[PDB]
Order: structure tokens, then C-alpha cells, then sequence
């Protein structure tokens, strides 16, 4: 039940050394910062996954007031979100927009997401320094998530701040450190709200053939299908959800593919390999500094510790994928690895919505970086950061064409 101290310097550089002494240790401990309990392997995290004695919603939480007051701004947000909704409320929701997230659904945004790919190393690829996070990923989830809502590209960069602002916001009262001062988080929350009030009012007046918003908007116009604020909340949840995510995702992979020439060679030869390797990459190294979150409604035993009713429950994704009994020599970046067992994207009905989009932005980003400059090279050490929910990469400075 050792030392778990997720924000200490190094940790989010390299988290592991350190989760495998917790994980070897046992299956449970009580992270006293973070006011929660904290599972380490596998099965257990699978598990408690689909554990129906396990909520979502943070209002099952021992600390549900403290949660609900904090940030007034989202408390719509929380309340009709897809964390917070009754199991009910939440499986209607869903069945609504998951068919817009399929990988055939989302297929039709590949050329807009090739185009900001093409455009962001037209114009940064001449230099001496190319920033991967900041000259690239950061560029490219916001345009497709706005490709997918409609939204144009001169809206990109205030919703980038408020996705980013909000998954931080949310964090505030329920996880330790948010690495933000309130006033500018608070700011930036209720700009984006204002600006999605826009977005959808317009659709409203120019509702659109195969749209996802319009398709919304027509399920909230008729027989209780979805409420305003339902929808409201799903559409900043996905805004939120799918930005800084993806952003990690398409860093980790060039960092983890320039520090394992073999898979990048590997990737080279076989092209068909980069939607593995892109999955082992969230396996081998996930984006989560700790995992997330369930919350007990019942008092219970579980893997010898006695959790009442309302305490939180910490998933300990980074480690529980390192687990070296589902996963053969669960210290190595295979990209020809069984991927399946991987938990990165969640399992149950919470299960991510977005992992098409994720999975197509990266494999293009990944993919065509990687194809116009074969001989990148990193140039100096990654720097990472505080993000409490994150292991959040701030800046990946490459070499594509050196002398
Ligand atoms: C590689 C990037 C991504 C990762 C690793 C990821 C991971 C996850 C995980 C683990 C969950 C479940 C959390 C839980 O059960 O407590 C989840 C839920 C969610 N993800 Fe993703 N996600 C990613 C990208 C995206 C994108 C691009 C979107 C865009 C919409 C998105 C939207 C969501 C939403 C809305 C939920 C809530 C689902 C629900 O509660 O029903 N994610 N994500
Ligand atoms: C990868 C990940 C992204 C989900 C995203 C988010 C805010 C989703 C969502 C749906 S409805 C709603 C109000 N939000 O959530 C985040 O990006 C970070 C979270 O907002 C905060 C609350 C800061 C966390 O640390 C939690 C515990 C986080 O690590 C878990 C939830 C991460 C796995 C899911």
C-alpha cells in the first residue's frame, strides 16, 4: 500500500516504476490526497467497469455538495452530462448519438482532417524547430470535432480553450490539483458556453441533411427523446472529452515511435500496423496520470478493504494495462501485440464515443508525419506537466529533416 504521489516531478515522464511497486504490492490502498480508493490490476479495474454496486454519477459521492457547488458554471454540466445522468437517462442518450460516432459515420471527415494535417506542416515545417505538440497536435482535434458539429474553422481556437478549460474545470473539488487559476478557467467555460449557445441556435434556424446537431435538436424538438440541457451538456462533454485527449494521443505515439525505431520501422513496411500501434501506444503508455473514477453505492468488501457507501473508487488505468498477467511482456512497445484487452477506452456503457474519431485523427496525423519526414528525430526531452487528469506532454521538439 506504499508511496503514491501522482504529482511529484517525474511522474508523469515516467509513472511506472513506481505504480508496478503499488501494483506488486497489492490490489488496494487508500490514496489519502485524493480521498479515494485506488485499484491496480486488471481485473479488478475490468471489473468494477461493469460492477453495477459502482457508480458514475458524482452525486453518489460522500462529497456530492462540495462537487456541485464548485464552478456554478457547470452545474448543467454535471447534473445532464453523461457522468451524471441515471443509468436510464444515460442509456437513452447515448443509443441517440452513438450511431453518429461509428467508424462509418466519422469516415466522411477524413479529407477536412488530412487538410489541417497538410495545412499546420505547410506552414511550420521550414524551421529549425518543429514543436509536435504545439506546431501540430495541438491543431487538429478541435477541427475535427468542429468538422463533425459543423463549426468553422475561425471558431476552432475558442472552443479548443474552452474543452481544454472545462475537462479541467470539472476537476476542481473532485480531483487534488488542478494545475489553473479559477478566474481564467471560469472565463473560458462561460465564453465556449455562450459560444455553443450560438452554434446551436444557428442550426436551429439552418437545420442541415445528416448532421449530428440537426439530428439532436430534432430528437429535443419531439416527444421526450432529450431535454435542452441534456443536450447542451452532450455537446460541451464532447467538446471537452474528445480535445486534449486526442491531443496526448497523436504526441505519445510520435514520441513512442521515435524512441522504438523497430515498431517505427515496423509501421514504415507495413502501414496497415498504425491502428495497432496506435491502440499499444495507449496500452504501453497511457495519457491517464491516475485513471477514473467510480463511486461505491453500497457498503462492500472488495480485494480486502472494507468501502462504504459514497467513497470514491480510483481505476489505476496506466497500470492496470501493464499488468503482466493479460498482457505478455507488458514492458515492451509491441505494436503486433493483441491490443483487445485494452481498457483505454473504457468498457460498459460509459465505453468512449469517440474512439473512432481518436483512432482516425491519429492514424492520419501519425500516419502523414511520419510519411513526408521518415527521418524525424526527437530533438531534446519531452516536457510534461500538472494536468491532474493527464500525463499531458507540453511541448515534443523533433528535427523532420536533419542535416
Ligand atoms: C484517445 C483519446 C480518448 C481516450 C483515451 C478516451 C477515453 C475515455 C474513457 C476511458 C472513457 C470512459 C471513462 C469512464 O468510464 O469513467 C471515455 C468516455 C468518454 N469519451 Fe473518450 N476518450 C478519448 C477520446 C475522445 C474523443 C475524441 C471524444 C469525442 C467525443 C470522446 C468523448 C468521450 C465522452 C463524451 C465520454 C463519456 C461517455 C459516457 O460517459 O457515456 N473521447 N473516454
Ligand atoms: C479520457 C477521459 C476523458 C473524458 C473527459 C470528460 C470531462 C468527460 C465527460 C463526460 S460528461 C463530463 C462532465 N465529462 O474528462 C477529463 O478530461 C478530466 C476530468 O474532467 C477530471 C474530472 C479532471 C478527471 O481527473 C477525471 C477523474 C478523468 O481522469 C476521467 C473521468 C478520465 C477518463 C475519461
Amino acid at each position: 500500500a506504499f508511496d503514491f504521489k501522482p504529482f511529484a516531478p517525474g511522474y508523469a515522464e515516467d509513472p511506472f516504476p513506481a505504480i508496478e511497486r503499488l501494483r506488486e504490492a497489492t490490489p488496494i490502498f487508500y490514496w489519502d490526497e485524493g480521498r479515494s480508493w485506488v485499484l491496480t490490476r486488471y481485473h479488478d479495474v475490468s471489473a468494477v467497469f461493469r460492477d453495477e454496486r459502482f457508480a458514475v454519477s458524482r452525486e453518489e459521492w460522500e462529497s456530492s455538495a462540495e462537487y456541485s457547488s464548485a464552478i456554478p458554471e457547470l452545474s448543467d454540466m454535471k447534473k445532464y452530462g453523461l457522468f451524471g445522468l441515471p443509468p436510464e437517462d444515460h442509456a437513452r442518450v447515448r443509443k441517440l448519438v452513438n450511431p453518429s460516432f461509428t467508424s462509418r459515420a466519422i469516415d466522411l471527415l477524413r479529407a477536412e482532417i488530412q487538410r489541417t494535417v497538410d495545412q499546420l506542416l505547410d506552414a511550420r515545417s521550414g524551421q529549425e524547430e518543429f514543436d509536435v505538440v504545439r506546431d501540430y497536435a495541438e491543431g487538429i482535434p478541435m477541427r475535427a470535432i468542429s468538422a463533425l458539429l459543423k463549426v468553422p474553422a475561425e471558431c476552432d481556437e475558442k472552443f479548443r480553450r474552452f474543452g481544454s478549460a472545462t475537462a479541467r474545470a470539472l476537476g476542481v473539488g473532485l480531483v487534488p490539483r488542478v494545475d489553473e487559476e479559477t478566474k481564467t478557467l471560469v472565463a473560458s467555460v462561460t465564453e465556449g458556453l455562450a459560444l455553443l449557445h450560438g452554434v446551436l441556435d444557428e442550426r436551429r434556424r439552418n437545420p442541415l441533411e445528416n448532421d449530428v446537431l440537426t439530428m439532436l435538436l430534432q430528437a429535443e424538438a419531439d416527444g421526450s427523446r432529450l431535454s435542452t440541457k441534456e443536450l447542451v451538456a452532450l455537446v460541451g462533454a464532447i467538446i471537452a472529452a474528445g480535445t486534449d485527449t486526442t491531443i496526448y494521443l497523436i504526441a505519445f505515439a510520435v514520441l513512442n515511435l521515435l524512441r522504438s525505431p523497430e515498431a517505427l520501422e515496423l509501421v514504415k513496411a507495413e502501414p496497415g500496423l498504425m491502428r495497432n500501434a496506435l491502440d499499444e501506444v495507449l496500452r504501453f503508455e497511457n495519457i491517464l496520470r491516475i485513471g477514473t473514477v467510480r463511486f461505491a453505492r453500497q457498503d462492500l468488501e472488495y480485494c480486502g478493504a472494507s468501502i462504504k457507501k459514497g467513497e470514491m473508487v480510483f481505476l489505476l488505468i496506466p497500470s492496470a494495462l501493464r499488468d503482466g498477467t493479460v498482457f505478455s511482456r507488458p514492458d515492451v512497445f509491441d505494436v503486433r501485440r493483441d491490443t483487445s484487452a485494452s481498457l483505454a477506452y473504457g468498457r460498459g456503457p460509459h465505453v468512449c464515443p469517440g474512439v473512432s474519431l481518436a483512432r482516425l485523427e491519429a492514424e492520419i496525423a501519425v500516419g502523414t508525419i511520419f510519411r513526408r519526414f521518415p527521418e524525424m528525430k526527437l530533438k531534446e526531452t519531452p516536457v510534461f506537466g500538472y494536468h491532474p487528469a493527464f500525463r499531458n506532454i507540453e511541448s515534443l521538439n523533433v528535427i523532420l529533416k536533419p542535416s
